[PDB]
RNA sequence: UAAUGGCGAAUGAAAAAGAAAAAGACCAAGUUGAUA
RNA sequence: UGGAAGUAUAAAUCGAAAAGGUGAUAGUAUUCAUCAAAGUCUAAAUAUUACAGGAAAACUGAUAGCAAAGAAGUACUGUGAA
RNA sequence: GAAUAGCAGGAAAGCUAUAACAUGAAGAGAAAACGAAAAACUAUGAGAGUGUAGAAAUACAUUUAGCAAUAGUAUCUUUCAA
RNA sequence: GAUUCACGCAGUGUUAACGUGCAAAUUACUUGUCAUAUUUGAGUAUAGGGGCGAAAGACUCAUCGAACUAUCUAGUAGCUGGUUCCACCUGAAUAUUCCCUUAGGAAGGUCAAAGUAUUAAUAGUAUUGAUUGGUAAAGAUAAUGAUUAGGUGUCAACAUCUUGUCAAACUAUGAAUAAACAAAGAAGAAUUCUCAGUGUUAAAUACACUUCAGGAAUUUAAAUAUAAACAUACUUUGAAUCGGCCAAGUCUGGUAAGCAGGACUGGCGAUGCGGGAUGAACCGAACGUCGAGAUAAAGUGCCAAA
RNA sequence: AAUCCGACUGUUUAAUAAAAACAUAGCAUUCUGAUAAAUCUAAAAGGUUCAUUACAGAAUGUGAUUUCUGCCCAGUGCUCUGAAUGUCAAGGUAAUGAAAUUUACUUAAGCGCGGGUUAACGGCGGGAGUAACUAUGACUCUCUUAAGGUAGCCAAAUGCCUC
RNA sequence: GGGAACGGGCUUGAUUGGAACGGCGGGGAAAGAAGACCCUGUUGAGCUUGACUCUAAUUUAUCAUGUGA
RNA sequence: GGCGGCACAUCUGUUACAAGAUAACGCAGGUGUCCAAAGAUGAACUCAAUGAGGACAGAAACCUCAUGUAGAAUAUAAGGGUAUAAGUUCAUUUGAUUAUUGAUUCCAGUACAAUCAAUAACUCUGAAAUGAUGGCCUAACGAUCCCUAAGAUUUUUAAUUAGAAAGAAUUUAAAACAUAUUAGAUUUAUCUGAUGUGUGAGACCGGUGAUUUCUAGUUAAUCCUUUAAUAAUAAGGCUUGGGGUGUCAGAAAAGUUACCACAGGGAUAACUGGCUUGUGGCAGCCAAGCGCUCAUAGCGACGUUGCUUUUUGAUCCUUCGAUGUCGGCUCUUCCUAUCCAUUUCAAGCAGAAUUGAAAAAAGGUAUGAUUGUUCACCAUUUAAUAGGGAACGUGAGCUGGGU
RNA sequence: AGGUAGAUUACCUGACGUUCCCAUCUGUGUGAACAUAAUGGUACUGAUCAGGCUCUAAGCAUCUUUACUUCCGUGUUCGGAUGGGAACGGGUGUAUCCUACUUGAUAUGAACCUACC
RNA sequence: GGCCCCAUAGCUCAGGAAGAGCACGCGACUCUUAAUCGCGUGGCGCAGGUUCAAGUCCUGCUGGGGCCACCA
RNA sequence: CUCUUCAUGGUGCAGCCCGUUAGCUCGUCGGGCUUUUAACCCGAAGGUCUUCGGUUCAAAUCCGGCCGAAGAAACCA
RNA sequence: UUGAAAAAAU
RNA sequence: GGAGUAUGGUCACAAGGCUGAAACUUAAAGGAAUUGACGGAAGGGCACACCAGGAGUGGAGCCUGCGGCUUAAUUUGACUC
RNA sequence: AGGGAUAAAUGAUUGGAAUUAUUUGUUUUGAACGAGGAAUUCCUUGUAAUAUCGAGUCAUUAACUCGAGAUGAAUACGUCC
C-alpha cells in the first residue's frame, strides 16, 4: 500500500543493520538471445501456425508487489514480496 | 546413452573398443615442344 | 536432423582467396592439433518373400494349408476399374 | 550360443575358444572438483552345557553364547543441505 | 409462345388395385397435356471440394448434404455382444485423495497367493481410577431473543412482584450411549552400596539427560475380570471393486410417495433351507453325502404332518 | 357469386411434396476501352465469354400492365478526384564496441480522421408542454444513434390476448 | 395375488375329450428395423461466421546492373 | 436436457446424531480485499448505558459526580477471545529481516498452503523479566516448461622473496624450423635447395641435487560450464522471489443442423402402467347465522375428518437390437357418485310444477351449424337427451383432418 | 494483633448499617530540586502537625449472590430386545443407566513464606 | 401460480423535522362579458413494529396494472 | 504491452505548445425596447480550467505516476 | 437586413 | 353559398374534358364613384425630431410618489405621450 | 482632512400631545460611492449649466413648485436618417 523509502534493516553482506533504500521491482525487458526465446523462434518458423499455447483466460485483477530493499553502502539488494494489493504507493 | 520434445506423448545417433574382408588407381592444372 | 545462436539439401540475393576447412555455445584475438573441399573409377566382406532349380521341417491334412490337391484367377457378376 | 574362429562327421544339432563388452564390486554433486572404520557401541534376542526334581513325559535353578532382525548410537565419503 | 380433340406423354385424384406385387415404383379409371421455352435417335463435350442444375441439395449406372472401386487398414472405440474341462480351499467393493472428472482412470481400503520372525508383537469386551464433550432433557426477568395477562408505585409510560407459553442457527445445569488414558516390557519388580560426563545453578552433594549412564550385592515372578500358539507381528506381489438396494422404538427437504439425501447396525447383492399361500431383503437358521433323535420360527376342522 | 397467391405459356424434389416454389418478359443497380471485366489451370508463345467491342461483355435484386416507391450516411460494407508525418514490415542509413550484438533516424500498402453512397447490409423509439365539456394533439422545445413508420394495408398464408 | 409395480409357466382357485375345417381380427406387450424423437460419447459430417490457427487468388515496398543528360 | 444458479477453490453458525468423520440445486451469510500502521513494544486511561446537576442547549452538542462484567470497541461475514486489555490516547521503532533444523493441519500421511517448537546472527521496545520471523483466531489463493530480478568477495590456489625439513628423478634407431652460412633465381605483400649449431633431449657421483611440504609477507586470480588452452562480450548452470492458469493439482477454442450420421442408455425425457393426491371431483362431523317466527324443509360460515384416480402435478421402477404416438367412425362390456322410467319417505308439498333422500344398474339416454379438436357455444327434438373405465378400450378394424 | 509477597480465585462478590488502632498500614502536611500533567486532583519527591473520618481488617442481618447436603425423582430422557398392542399418530412390558429447574437445611473462607508488635 | 410495481383532495400526479394543476366559492379588472390574476375551501388503503418524530424504514392483509415459458 | 490524443459553469464549445490571475450561446433572475404580447438588447450569478507533485516571478496551460475514455499495432508462462 | 399578432356586442 | 360538387352518360393511356343537380343554409353577396382614415407609395415643406455638441438620468446614500408584500386598517382617484 | 449615511449620549423651540426620533444645537460614531451597461431626457443666447435668494403650503417642518437675480460654454445656421 504505502511503504516509505529509507528503511533500516539487516544486511546479510555487512552482517549489520544499515540504512536501505526501498524501491519497487519491475520486470525487465525480455532478452532476444535467451534459450527459451531462441527455441521458440525456431518453432514458429515454417508452416503450422501457432505452435505454443496462448493464455486467454486471465482471472487475477492484481499482482503481488516485490520491493528492492537495497544496501546504501554495499549495494546488496533484497527482494521482499508483499500481499496482493490493488493500490500501492511509495511514501515519503 | 548424449541430445531432441506443448522438455508432454514420444523421437534418438556417433568416436573409441572387438571382428568379417582388404587394394588402390587416375583426369584437370603444371612441364616437353622441327609439337601429333 | 539427436545436432541444441543451425547437422544436411534447395531456392532469392550476395559472393572469396599471395589459399584455406574442422576442433558442434554465438563473437574477436593469439597460440595449438589435424586435414587440404568444390572432377572420376575401384574388387572382397553385405541384402533378397520377384522368378527358376533343389534340400529340409516338433508346419496344415480337403470348412485346414496359397484364392486354387480336378480344363483355378477357372465358373459366375459388373459399362468399367475391379 | 557378441560378433567371430576352429574340431570331429557328411551335422541349422554337439564341443572348444584368457574375450570386447553387459550387470555388479562405491557413493554423493547440476558441475568443477572429490571419494568412506573408533579393526565399532548399546538393548532384546537363536543355540549349548550342569544340577535337582516331578519322575514316563517334562519342568525349576545356574554357567556360557551372541547369529538374523528391529531401533538408537559414536566415526567416515560426497552435497548449500543427509 | 390463342381454345380444344387424336397418335403419344405425364402423373392431379381415387390417398382404388397390389403391397413376401406383373413391377426393388407397376396397373385401372379420372385428370392434365398433346409442336416452336415442342418430342425424340445417334454422334460428341463436361468427372469427384469435380461436373451439370428454369434451383428440389435435385441428377452424376437401383449408390449423393460429396459416386464407384482398391490401398493405408485387422483405422480408433472410456461403448455393445461373446470368451470353451472337473473337483477342493480361501473369498470381496459402492469410504478417502487427484483427474476436461461424473458410462472412465491412478494413490488407498476390502481380498488372494507366495515368503517369513520366538514374538517391547493380542483385544469392535467388561470392572475400578482420573478425565473430554454439550446431544436428549431442562430454563423462560438465569444471560440473548419470542410471548399472555394480573397486582403494587409515581391515561399511558417507566420501574418492581407474579402468571401462561417458546427457540436448528438461545443458554446456566446436564445425562444414556460414547472417545482417549492407567491397572508394572531397554525387554518381570524392588531395595542398599558405589558412582561418572556434560549442563542448569550463586555454587552446588539439589536437579536434567545419559541402555531408571555404568558397576556389585540382597530379595523377588506380585500387581482387576474374560478370551487368545494353526496366537501374534507381518513382508512382497497382485486380482476384482468404488451404478448399489432394503429394514428401522432414526434424521433432513417435501402435502406425500415403492420420492431425494444422511448417522449407527444388520442384511440382499454373493444365499440356498423351514415358516409367512405366492415375495431379494421379514421370522428361524446359513448348506460335504447319509441314518436316527430331540428342536427353532410357527402351527394342530379338511386341503396339511400335528 | 366471391376471397387469397402467382401476372400469363413454361420447369421442378426419377421412387410419399407439381405448388403460392423456380423460370419468364418488364424495372433497376455495378464494373470494364478490349494488353479490359469475369474467370479455369501447378505452369504455360495456356484456356472460356470472344468468329466478340459499350444497342457489348460480366456480376446481381425485384418479378407482366396501372399507381407509388416515403425519411435516415450514426454503425457495417463499398468508394474518393481528398489531408498528413496518428499508428503501421523486411529493408536503407548512421553511432558505439575487438566483433556478434545493441541504439537511433527514415521508408509502402493497410487501418484511423475527412467527403460520397441505401433499387448497398440495414433502421424507422422515448420524454415534456399545448385547442373553451372531457379526450386526442394540428404546434413548439427537445436526448440517445442518423431519422422516428410516410403513401398505403390489416385479426391478412402476417394479431399473443382472440372464438 | 405377489413379482422388474400389465404372467402361458409361479401360489390359490375356476375349469379341461383326442384330432381339426371355414371365418375373423382381442391377445401372443405378433412380424418387419442394433429408435429416426431425448440424452450420454472428451465419436463425426454438411453449412455459417472478425470462433482459434492457417492458405490459394488480390494487393503493396525492396532485390534482381540497357544506354545519355 | 436447455435457460437459471455455482452447491467447481474457499470461511462462519445450523442440519449434525455431547470423540473423529459426515448428504442434498438444505437454511442464514461470507472471500478474491484492506493496513507505515490497522505491525512490534512501553506507559497512562476505561468502554456502551443510566441517574443527578450546568447559559443558550431542546429527545441528540460539551462539562462534573455516582452506578456501571463489557450490555462498547476490536477493517470486514459469523462464531469464538479480550478490562491495571487484545479497546482508547501518547512515545520509540521496522522482527512485515538472514541462515539451518524438527514437527502439526487437509494428507495418499504427495506437492502447494497454513500452523508451530528451537538454534546461529543483527536489531526494535522496555528499568527489567520478558515480547517481536506481520495483522487476536478460524477464508483472503496457485504446478512442469518459459521469461524476469536477487545471491555465491568468508575460502582455496598459482608465481616470486626469507627461513626450516624431507628429495635419482629409468636407460641406446627423431621430425618442426626461431635463428646463422652458402647455392639457383625474382623484383615482389619475393622465393626455392643444401650443409653447422642449439632448441629437446633424458643413464649424478654418504654428498650434491631436479621436485613437493610448513611458516611470514607481497602480488594476481577466487560460485561452476561453453569438452585443445586463455581472455572482455554473450549464453547455459545452482538457490530464492515475481509474471497463472477463478474449469482455482493448472487444454490455447464460436454456432446451427427439420438433410443429418455412428457407438450406446430405460444410468435419462416425451405415452400407458405402478407409489403419492398437493391440485381436480365427491362425501361427511360441529353449529355462528340465513331461511318473515324457527341453527338442522332447504343451506350451512369459522374449524375439521375422509374417499376416488375420470384433471394436472411429483418421481423415474418396467420398456431406447421400437409396446404404432390425438380425435372421429364401428362394436361389446363394466362402475354408480342415477338423467328417465318402477317402488318409497320428507317439504316453508292445497292442485299442478317442483326440491331433498332410500331400494334398484335388468331397459333407454338423440338430430344438426362452427372447430382436427377433447372441450365449448348455439338451434331443435325427447320420458331423459347422466357422469366415467376397459394399455387416457378400439390403426395386421378404418380415416390421416391435427401433430 | 499488623504489614509485604502470594497460591485457591465470590464460603473471597454487592447493598444497609456497626468496632478498635497500642505498634503497622492508611488517610494527612508541602512543593525547592528528580520527575508530572490544562489542574501538586493523579503520578513524583520532601516530611510528621494533627485523625481513626474514609480506607484496610473483624463482626451483624429470617440480606440478594455464591459453595456444599437431602429432597425434587427413580420423575424427563436413554442403551438392548417381539410374529408385543394401534388404521395412523404416537405410547407399553422386560433386563438396565438416570440428569436438570425448584424448594428446605448449613456455611460466608481455608491456607503458605518474611519482618515487627 | 411466480416476479416487478402502484394505492394520496371531487379528478390527474408530487412528495424522515402534505403539496402542483384541473373542480367549487370569493375578490381585482371592464360600460357589460369573455379571458387573465390573487385568495380560500377541498386530504396519504388498512393493522402493527423501531425511532423523541413516518405517506417517507420494515412486516402481514386488501385491490389494480405490465412481464417470463424450447425438443419432444 | 508500445505509440498518440482528449478532459473547462447545469449543458456544449473557446483559450495562448510558454505563463501572469479564463470567455460565447443555451439554462436562471432582473432591467431595457413596444400601446401590449412575442421576438430583440443588456447586466448579475454560475468553473477556477479532473487529482497530486516538480517548473520558475508566477501553470488550464512545460514535465512526471495517478486517475477515465479514444485511435493504430503486437501477444509461448 | 429583420417589422408576427390585437377576442364578441355597443 | 352548397358547386361545376354528387349521380347518370360520354371522350382520354392518364391527368382530366363535355353534360350536370338536389338536400341544406343564409339577408345579404356584389358594381361605380364620394368623403375620411391608413400605406414597410411618390412629391414639397416643418419641429431639439435628429445631426455637431453641453448637461445629464440609469451605477451609490438619502428625500418623495407608484406597484407589490404586510396588516385591524396600511383610505382613494389617475397607468404611453 | 473627499462623502455625510446609519447609530449613542445629551440642549432647546412649536404643539393640548413630539413615542414610530416634528425641526434643530454640542461631542462621538466615519458606510456605500474611484464618474456610472442596455437604454433614455432637456436644451440654440444672458439660453444651458453651476451655486444661491423670495414666496405657496406654514402652530413647527423642503431635498417640491412658482418666481428672482449672480457667473456665462461648446456646438447648427442644417436634413427628413
Amino acid at each position: 500500500v504505502v511503504v516509505p523509502k529509507t528503511r533500516k534493516t539487516y544486511c546479510p553482506r555487512c552482517d549489520k543493520h544499515t540504512p536501505h533504500k526501498v524501491s519497487q521491482y519491475k520486470k525487465g525487458k525480455d532478452s532476444l538471445h535467451v534459450q527459451g526465446k531462441r527455441r521458440y523462434d525456431r518453432k514458429q518458423q515454417g508452416f503450422g501456425g501457432q505452435t505454443k499455447p496462448v493464455f486467454k483466460k486471465k482471472a487475477k485483477t492484481t499482482k503481488k508487489v516485490v520491493l528492492k530493499i537495497e544496501c546504501t553502502k554495499c549495494k546488496y539488494k533484497l527482494q521482499k514480496c508483499l500481499k496482493r494489493c490493488k493500490h500501492f504507493e511509495l511514501g515519503n
